């Protein structure tokens, strides 16, 4: 009984997993939208 409590915790852990990696990409695609910024502000960076 306490394993499978144990066992539920985990799989309730492993939703929260499914959602971290759904929320990566769009971690990812801020990391980039970041870069593009540092990029945008080094094209601005370059005529300023």
């Amino acid at each position: 009984g306490n394993e499978q409590s144990l066992q539920k915790d985990l799989d309730f852990k492993k939703a929260k997993i499914v959602h971290l990696r759904q929320e990566s990409d769009k971690l990812r695609k801020s990391v980039e939208s970041l870069r593009d910024f540092q990029n945008k502000k080094g094209e601005i960076e370059l005529h300023s």
